[PDB]
């Protein structure tokens, strides 16, 4: 038996895997129990350490997914498939993954820590497109990523009862982050250097992690990939929580808290997951009914207020998007999209959408948004008005959040670095219409290109090696450039960089003249 | 004597002048009375028509401008003294002037009407600016200027009463072409081809002309530069009108509305011009105390709603702008501002010009329009706020009215042209920064560097003649004709008037004229 495969960890021993790599092999720790299952009378409540156990744990595969909606919209579509689980489903999920070099390594090693997106709804980290051996074995990083709870077993809240207190999901992530301070060691990663990472909702929980100061002393560097605690998907207050958690009760006959969340949890898993989507106020695309909710513990106040009023000095951050952050989620909702034909939509298949993808709105402010994203020299044309409504959903939804917490941070101490990701990648199956949709640089971020097995072109493969080096100087330093040049964003120049295969372009401006509506007129509207 | 300068209308024998010009004489009439002297117990009062005389009535000068505010803020800068008054100032004003070419035609000729601007409380005939007679000699067509009465003496309102019915100087406007119908032929003109055309608040007033029935059967073509009914300075409510009535009345000493006009037409006129500015509401550039109020006499709705709501075929009207609409105005009360230097103004002046330039709007409003015209990669640059605010004053109170009207009129059956004016006159004295400013077309549209005295250059001589073709050939035909396409609610397409050949382009600040005209009235209603 290989030695450099047993670890011992506080719980107990665990036994590993080598893996291959088309550079060198790597060691893998995969299915590590970090919490006690939250199951029967533990769903809904926050995570419990793992208690520690007898003889040798086999940490060789991934273990089962969190119950999540399995997206049916194009069945066998690669587009959709590659985000859906790979495992089994199950409440028993509550484990976390270790990717490491091989040999383990001498001396402390910088640690990168991912936390998957899916609006909070979906995800796991078994996903092929997280790999983690690339980025190890290339950049020389213990890398872990951990599952935690979504939709309804890991958000949904009664505000203010002991049984349903929400965010527990967002515990599972702090949990394993104190695992990590407690065991990574075990497996040469440095627990004094370790950078947050994610993506969609996992940008959103890195987010979060900066503003919850239980959690702000487990790690040291963020990044945030198309994702912020600020978007208006993110949070949610304890009213609307209050009101979602009671209609999912209702809808799977249910039934005082302690009596209904008691009769919640005789229920199936898979039951609360049918009718998940059904809590939702309105017709939506990018809203998801069981997000994390402002109770004054975990987030003391609203993401918003508490970026405004923070002391960020000595943080630094990496934060970006993709070119077209909005496209997909059209074909999930907007009259008269799909992702099979050119989606050339009417004038009022158009203002329809901009109520699907600004939803809970006055008409005063639909109106102000349709103002602001009509070309009145062209007000009808199909093709200007798809592309339109893309930039309506990736603006509002991520590019103008990500904007505001970027500044604003900025503004207050931080360093921050800013990116627009501008390639497509060549194996893609989403129409070209879609340009570079939300979630397709994380293969490269994760070097998944160098997979032999996967038919990219030698250019994608550098270009992947570039982003590893960006992102693991950023965890080693707190700066990606290498040791053209990457200038940091400010409030006042709001300078970023294009990721591409073209060498780093610097321009200005995270989309300035469409992000003031969303960050600085549109709040005021919609207080009067 | 000579039998061309005399003339026999409805009210007795005139006797003209005859005119040299660079191509040719000219026949004019200067000042001749249309209404009796709305004096002493006729301040105020609707026009009343000018009785018979016996004789021969000497029409060879301007008469007299009637009592305005004179601009004193740069005393002899001539980009200010050749708009203020050029003759006595009196009540005694209601005349008009006509010019025909000489000998005077023999077949019934096209008539062009002009209504000069100046906000509705300043401006005349008799300005040089407005010399009718090189139009005549020009494309041979009759010219007849009209004054009428402006400030207190033409718009104070006290709605309802008799005493005070306001609109009184859109009255004098009308008096006047029902005079042009009844007495144009006398100088061989054809009151059957008649077109109104003004500029200002007399482009505004042109506007009312077509959205009040009475007017409406007096003229066939139109003709508004640089304003329009629909401007937000251009009416006013009854309520409003009678605060500001009001205010003045207190202000110099009168306290039942019959006994506060009463008391008013007992105050020397002069005093009344003194106190005009202290009855607004606010700070304030591009707003005007007295101007035509909404009463459901005169105009019956408001002129949006007018507009919105009209019949329009078998209409031609042509519309414009010049390039800086708004430029000029921000040196009289923005701060930051001064025609002497760069006026590079700071962020703080520039979000102070704002509640200037868009005055009595809720502070959410105000923020709507920082949104619009702030370049948020440079939110400070100097030049760029400079900038912005003469867009934000003059997109507001000029260009995006003027669209809006444009586009109203031709999707309800009217023949639409539109320009936009890009020449910035060898002659003006205004400074470089203020561009093509409100105001510097007409000296062009009237022909005036055809003036040999005068030192335009060559090349504006010829752009003038152009001009005065289109303009003329608008009159006749109502088509001004490279092509000049009408302007549609649609394609939007106008063209560029300057040195060099007709450009068309697509919308009259199309992205910015949505905000003003579509979405703010929404947002300023909840
Ligand atoms: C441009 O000038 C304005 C106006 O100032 C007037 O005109 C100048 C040419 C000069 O004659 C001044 O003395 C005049 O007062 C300047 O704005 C003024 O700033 C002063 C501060 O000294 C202030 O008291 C006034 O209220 C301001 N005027 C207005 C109308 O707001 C402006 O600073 C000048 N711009 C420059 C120098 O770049
Ligand atoms: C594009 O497709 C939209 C959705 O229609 C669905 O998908 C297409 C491919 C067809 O199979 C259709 O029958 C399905 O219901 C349409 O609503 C939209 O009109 C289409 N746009 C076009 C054809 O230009
Ligand atoms: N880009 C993404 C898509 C889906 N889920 C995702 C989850 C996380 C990050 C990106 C994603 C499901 C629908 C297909 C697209
Ligand atoms: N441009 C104009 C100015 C004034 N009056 C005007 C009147 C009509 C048209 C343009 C004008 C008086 C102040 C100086 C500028």
């Amino acid at each position: 038996e290989d030695a450099e495969l047993l670890v011992t960890v506080r719980g107990g021993r665990l036994r590993g895997i080598r893996l291959k790599t088309p550079g060198g092999p790597v060691s893998a720790f995969l299915g590590i129990p970090f919490a006690e299952p939250p199951m029967g009378p533990r769903r809904f409540l926050p995570p419990e350490p793992k208690q520690p156990w007898s003889g040798v744990v086999d940490a060789t595969t991934f273990q089962s997914v969190c119950y999540q909606y399995v997206d049916t919209l194009y069945p066998g579509f690669e587009g959709t498939e590659m985000w859906n689980p790979n495992r089994e489903l199950s409440e028993d999920c509550l484990y976390l993954n270790v990717w490491t070099p091989y040999p383990r390594p001498t001396s402390p090693t910088p640690v990168l820590v991912w936390i998957y997106g899916g609006g909070f709804y979906s995800g796991a980290s078994s996903l092929d497109v997280y790999d983690g051996r690339f980025l190890v074995q290339a950049e020389r990083t213990v890398l872990v990523s951990m599952n935690y709870r979504v939709g309804a077993f890991g958000f949904l809240a009664l505000p203010g009862s002991r049984e349903a207190p929400g965010n527990v999901g967002l515990l599972d992530q702090r949990l394993a982050l104190q695992w990590v301070q407690e065991n990574v060691a075990a497996f040469g990663g440095d627990p004094t250097s370790v950078t947050l990472f994610g993506e969609s909702a996992g940008a959103a929980s890195v987010g979060m992690h900066l503003l919850s100061p239980p959690s702000r002393g487990l790690f040291h560097r963020a990044v945030l990939q198309s994702g912020a605690p600020n978007g208006p998907w993110a949070t949610v207050g304890m009213g609307e929580a209050r009101r979602r958690a009671t209609q999912l009760a209702h809808l799977v006959g249910c039934p005082n808290d302690t009596e209904l969340v008691a009769c919640l949890r005789t229920r199936p898993a898979q039951v609360l997951v049918n009718h998940e989507w059904h809590v939702l106020p309105q017709e939506s695309v990018f809203r998801f009914s069981f997000v994390p909710v402002v109770d004054g513990d975990f987030l003391s106040d609203t993401p918003e207020a508490l970026i405004n009023a923070g002391d960020f000095h000595g943080l630094q951050v990496l934060v970006g998007v993709v070119k077209d952050e909005g496209s997909y989620f059209l074909v999930y909702g907007a009259p008269g999209f799909s992702k099979d034909n050119e989606s050339l939509i009417s004038r009022a298949e158009f203002l329809a959408g901009v109520r699907v993808g600004v939803p809970q709105v006055s008409d005063l402010a639909a109106e102000a948004v349709v103002l602001h994203y009509t070309d009145w020299l062209h007000p009808e044309d199909p093709a200007r008005l798809r592309e339109a409504l893309s930039d309506v959903v990736g603006d509002h939804n991520v590019v103008c959040p990500v904007a505001q917490l970027a500044g604003r941070l900025a503004a207050q101490g931080a360093r921050v670095y800013a990116y627009v990701f501008e390639h497509r990648a060549s194996t893609l199956s989403w129409p070209l219409w879609m340009g570079v949709p939300h979630g397709y640089e994380i293969e490269f971020i994760f070097g998944i290109p160098l997979d032999p097995s996967r038919n990219y072109t030698a250019e994608e493969k550098i270009f992947a090696q570039r982003l590893m080096r960006y992102w693991a100087n950023f965890a080693r330093t707190g700066d990606p450039n290498e040791p053209p040049q990457w200038p940091p964003y400010t409030a006042g120049a709001q300078q970023y960089v294009s990721l591409d295969l073209r060498p780093l372009e610097v321009r200005r401006g995270l989309r300035a003249q469409a992000c003031a509506f969303w960050n600085r007129f549109l709040p005021k509207l919609l207080s009067a």
